[PDB]
């Protein structure tokens, strides 16, 4: 196995595959075949494959090498450098100018593979997939004993793709049109997979091709291919989480609401930061207090209809929403002091957020 | 005690005087700032018992004199959180201090000003002024060589030395040493004081970058620095610092000169295949050539060859590459000079263009 390639052509591929307990999982698979260098990183749950065209003389074959070391060496070389690689048994030689490196190797034969069959396929702009994941990702559970919440629902319905994420306390749902008639289907992508998929997306104009199997999801963009296993459980139905009949509607500036929440939060309990909301005619009052007897009060002029009520919220849950909205005005749709609240951009139905109240 | 101050006139003072704080304040009052309104000025003070940062804020709005202490981080965060241009009204009310701006209201618990720790008074024995740029140079040149929580406490600080028309800093952790001397333009008596690690950091933090020079005062047991409307004072570390003079190699006539960047990037790449713990690389110096190699237990190998200027006998010498990298990063120059002796002796490293900074790194087995 021998190739010579510009450092420049390796950098972004290396960045992506350095993404995805067993030493060989810390290695990259390198393969030269039919004029192409392929670089694969895996963690057994997901894999990223990148391809680089080889115009300079090259010899087929494969090996695996320490990924972080190989990446650091390449990154470390000067801009414009050319990188010549040759496999020498249990070592891979790397040369560029008067810099020389010998890396240990593990056999390509030992490198783990994920085969499976695609059941649902569609293409969409990167930008749309990025939008979907950013709108919802923060509501994924992290290390919940209900495994199926540690990730993100991808659902196809009609001509829309939809993401849903929830941790049982707050929920986020976003739908975007994809312009193709689609089968009704739902899968759960593990959180680490969501994160790696999002990192593959640079917001250039580039179609993303998605293929969903019973147990896997694959996304193709440019010369990269990402594959993850799916999470095997029963995701909650967002439709059953949306408040059935909110009778109280508050509209307020997103930024003013956010800043009042953030300031009030300073004098909330540091362990469990919550604030009390009091809604009344034309007005929202946010209050916090702490074990030191300190108190914050914010009063905001707001658009409001409904009965007066008091309701508490976890500060981070609301700030997370207001941060994901990045819009001028926000609508909060309330029911009562013991029920969850629906938050959305006042001027867009693309996404919705549901948040349980917090007792204070 | 009462004042009303525009947000942005209070914010950087609050940031600056919070410097010496934690984190985890050992006792509550050490997590507080002292606020004193007196003769048309708000003073803010934070302390950790070893040092204090004081800021003076002029009061253009109606105010009333008095003093209290309130939690620094909460007070800062409230002020930072208010919208730009916000007028921040403050009034002491016994056990609470009230903060109001627009329809934002906050109540903070106070501790009496009478109980705020207060660095004892002391006398200055030497005083000079110098550019902010010069002090930043002295500290950045040597800071990285200070020890980290060494049981030899004196090393966990930085030596400041005045001698003739020079101010000098020294730092070492016993393995490597950094010395930097800069002209002052006034003649100074001989003083040698150790500044505590956190004090060195605060000196750095307080150098804004404008035309305000720095006024320094040093006594037997304290140092003080004035910049703009800030006064930093620290207690000094009560120890005898090792002498840099007797640590500089005696006769390093083997003289190598190389491009700083080329040298740095070569050591950086070779470091990748150095032992993860010990970070050893080998240098083979030969006529106008440097060969850096690294290998680790798995017998991965890196080899960088560089053109350099060198005439002396060939030799082989081992260094912790992290130590070497720290020096090259702190030099920020075009060419470096390395002054060698033998494989079991320290190397002295300098900007090829200036003897103002010098670095001593001991070899590894
Ligand atoms: N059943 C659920 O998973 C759920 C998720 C988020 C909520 F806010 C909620 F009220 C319920
Ligand atoms: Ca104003
Ligand atoms: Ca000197
Ligand atoms: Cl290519």
């Amino acid at each position: 196995m021998k190739f010579t390639v510009e450092r420049e052509h390796l950098l972004k591929p290396l960045q992506q595959v350095s993404g995805p307990t067993l030493p060989i999982l810390g290695n990259l698979l390198l393969q030269v075949a039919d004029g192409t260098l392929s670089l694969t990183g895996t963690d057994l749950e997901m894999e990223m494959v990148a391809r680089v065209a080889l115009v300079q003389p090259h010899e087929p074959g494969a090996t695996t090498v320490p990924a972080r070391k190989f990446f650091d060496i390449c990154r470390g070389l000067p801009e414009g450098a050319e990188i010549a690689v040759q496999l020498e048994g249990e070592r891979m030689l790397v040369r560029s100018g008067r810099s020389r490196f010998s890396l240990s190797t593990l056999p390509a034969a030992d490198f783990p593979n994920l085969d499976w069959q695609s059941e649902v396929e569609f293409t969409l702009p990167q930008a749309t997939m990025k939008r979907l994941i950013e709108a919802t990702q923060f509501s994924m559970a992290h290390q919940d004993v209900r495994y199926y919440l540690n990730g993100m629902l991808f659902e196809t319905e009609g001509e829309e793709l939809r993401t849903v994420a929830t941790d049982g306390h707050r929920l986020a749902v976003c739908s975007m049109p994809i312009g193709q008639s689609l089968p009704s289907h739902s899968v759960i992508v593990p959180r680490k997979g969501v994160i790696e998929l999002m990192r593959m997306l640079d917001g250039g104009d580039n179609p993303l091709r998605v293929q969903i199997g019973s147990n896997n999801i694959r996304a193709h963009v440019g010369d990269f291919i990402f594959t993850s296993k799916l999470v095997d459980g029963r995701f909650p139905d967002y439709r059953r989480v949306l408040p059935k009949n909110p009778d109280k509607h508050l509209e307020a500036g997103c930024d003013l609401l956010k800043q009042a929440f953030a300031r009030a939060a300073i004098l909330s309990n540091e362990k469990f930061r919550g604030v009390r909301l009091y809604v009344s005619e034309n007005q929202l009052k946010i209050t916090a207090n702490n074990p030191e007897q300190e108190e914050a009060e914010e009063i905001l002029d707001v658009t409001y209809s409904g009965a007066e009520m008091e309701i508490g919220f976890n500060v981070s849950y609301v700030l997370d929403v207001l941060n994901a909205l990045k819009c001028e005005n926000v609508r909060m749709m309330l029911t009562d002091s013991v029920s969850s609240v629906q938050i959305e951009d006042a001027a867009s139905q693309s996404a919705a957020y549901v948040v349980m109240p917090m007792r204070l």
